[PDB]
């Protein structure tokens, strides 16, 4: 018997863990999941539902329901358009849309490519852990009470504009380096914004984000540890290539992404690999010395894509290099990619051109869009 799975939510405020994962690969492998005599009994189970995005929870002796039964493939959308407001446009209006490129890569290799500046808020992937998380802190946190964590740019927008629709006061912290629009937008709407000229990185605001934590008492919503980050992308950017793969008639080979914190290239990662786990995930190494605007090396700390069972390959990318590409898929497709997705392009071009791929369909998931990178954009021309 199908039940409705918003009822059972407070899982998510009791289940700690990983754990609970080997579950949503087995569903997700299996194609079904066991009925559950008694839904409490079983918070590991009803979580990873959840987190596979299934809508409804399987409930009974002895029986069992399938991924479409579940409502993994249930459509969101509305045909029309028409939504009663922004923060169920941002639920409801989803899929993101997956777009075949004219861009050609050797050996069969078909590239595809996921537009997460789709998102109403920050026109950026980073929407979605920010509507995650705030949502759940809704549950626990008074109205009124200020929000904060570091940004390169893309998630203290959509934190501010998130924070501010959730009744929360926003704070977001900036490295010196970053862009105009993060260090602006939030402003506009609401936010207070502090610059470190002297730090040199996002991670490396963290302890003067703590500090200030432990001394205000604001929360620190920490979008790099935050579990609802890996699980929003679980719910929403990867489900999504899962579904819009098989709907599409996609021969799904791979995904190509880039990390700053490794919330959405992980989801996708593992959620497509308990699925199939053939599939490459081809992951962005920025250069050594090189800035990319919203990613960084692994190797500066990051949760999910270490600690989670992820088969994933890396490729180098300059910054000269994400820029070249850039270019010229807005030469091909006449879309304008951020720095960050034209580095995905790129590395997934190289295992291309090496002969590291079979030949099918691989998604790219483009974070933001290239009209925020007008400086990169001029010098990438001269
Ligand atoms: C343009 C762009 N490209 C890639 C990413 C990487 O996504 P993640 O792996 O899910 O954090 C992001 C994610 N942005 C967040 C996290 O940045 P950070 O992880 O600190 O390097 C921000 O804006 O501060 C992005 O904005």
């Amino acid at each position: 018997a199908l039940a409705d799975i918003s009822g059972y939510l407070d899982v998510l405020d009791s289940v700690r863990g990983f754990s609970y994962l080997e579950n949503a690969r087995e569903v997700l492998r299996s194609g079904e999941a066991r009925c559950l005599g008694n839904p409490r009994s079983e918070p590991e189970y009803v979580k990873a539902l959840y987190v596979i995005g299934a809508s409804r929870i399987p409930v009974g002796d002895g029986c069992s329901h399938t991924l479409e039964e579940l409502g993994v493939f249930d459509i969101s959308v509305p045909g029309e358009m028409v939504f009663p407001s922004p923060l169920d446009f941002f639920e409801r209006g989803k899929p993101t849309p997956l777009v075949r490129s004219r861009l050609q890569l050797p050996n069969g290799v078909r590239v595809w490519l996921k537009l997460e500046w789709y998102n109403p808020f920050s026109l950026s992937v980073a929407d979605r852990p920010a509507v995650e998380i705030i949502s759940r802190l809704s549950r626990r946190v008074e109205k009124g009470s200020l929000v904060a964590d570091a940004t390169s740019s893309n998630f203290g927008v959509a934190l501010s504009a998130v924070a501010r629709l959730y009744g929360y006061r926003a704070r977001v912290y900036l490295p010196g380096a970053a862009e105009e629009f993060g260090k602006l937008l939030p402003r506009l709407l609401g936010a207070q914004v502090i610059v470190d000229p002297e730090a040199p990185s996002t991670v490396h605001l963290l302890p003067r984000v703590m500090k200030d934590s432990k001394n205000e008492g604001f929360v620190h919503v920490n979008q790099y540890y935050n579990d609802a980050n890996f699980e929003a992308h679980m719910r929403g950017t990867a489900r999504e290539i899962f579904v819009q793969s098989r709907r599409g008639g996609l021969a799904l080979r791979g995904v190509a992404g880039s990390l700053g914190t490794s919330g959405h290239m992980s989801a996708a990662a593992f959620y497509l690999q308990s699925v199939d786990p053939s599939i490459r995930a081809v992951l962005v190494q920025p250069a050594q010395g090189d800035s990319i605007p919203g990613i960084a090396r692994v190797e500066t700390g990051m949760l999910w894509i270490n600690m989670l069972d992820i088969s994933y390959t890396l490729a180098e990318v300059t910054l000269e290099e994400a820029m070249e590409a850039v270019v010229e898929v807005a030469r091909s497709d006449g879309l304008v990619i951020g720095p960050s997705g034209g580095a995905a392009v790129k590395a997934l071009a190289k295992k291309a051109a090496e002969g590291d791929l079979e030949p099918g369909d691989y998604v790219v998931v483009v974070p933001d869009t290239g009209f925020k990178y007008l400086s990169l954009v001029q010098n990438a021309l001269e």
